[PDB]
């Protein structure tokens, strides 16, 4: 499912997840998975 992981130890996990998913607000970190909308 995931675009990439979300690691809480990476304080920029939400920005990286957005980058994976195409830009601002497009990715959500839901537990250990970055999921694209």
């Amino acid at each position: 499912a995931m675009c990439m992981p979300c690691f809480t130890t990476d304080h920029q996990m939400a920005r990286k997840c957005d980058d994976c998913c195409g830009g601002k607000g497009r990715g959500k970190c839901y537990g250990p998975q970055c999921l694209c909308r």
